[PDB]
């Protein structure tokens, strides 16, 4: 189904391995079956972390 969520939010990372990311950035889940911190990557960086799932919503 939908892998590909938008952020929701604008989110500045407190840790290194949390993503940065604005409003309307689009993140490919990489694990969401851990916490409600999700492994993603973001379509505009290529880079890999973690993010808040509370801030994004699938695409579609």
């Amino acid at each position: 189904g939908v892998t590909l969520f938008v952020a929701l939010y604008d989110y500045e990372a407190r840790t290194e391995d949390d993503l940065s990311f604005h409003k309307g950035e689009k993140f490919q889940i990489v694990n969401n079956t851990e916490g409600d911190w999700w492994e993603a990557r973001s379509l505009t960086t290529g880079e890999t972390g973690y993010i808040p799932s509370n801030y994004v919503a699938p695409v579609d």
